[PDB]
């Protein structure tokens, strides 16, 4: 458990526990997390739209946080 990880607990402010099932169903950076269709997302156990909706702008915010 490593980097990948490190990224998807702090910045999507989410549980090392499921920021460890993304990284184990192939999720690797907040720009997938971000921009990847929601239909995708939507097949990782665990996850309903609300939730995958509020990830994907904490993804989003990370991004422009990181980019200065
Ligand atoms: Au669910």
């Amino acid at each position: 458990a490593h980097a990948a990880i490190d990224t998807f607990t702090k910045y999507l402010d989410i549980d090392e526990d499921f920021a460890t099932v993304l990284v184990e169903e192939g999720f690797s950076t907040l720009e997938e997390l971000a921009y990847v269709p929601m239909k995708e997302l939507l097949e990782i156990e665990g996850l309903d739209e609300p939730t995958v909706e509020a990830l994907r702008e904490r993804a989003k915010n990370a991004l422009a946080t990181i980019a200065q």
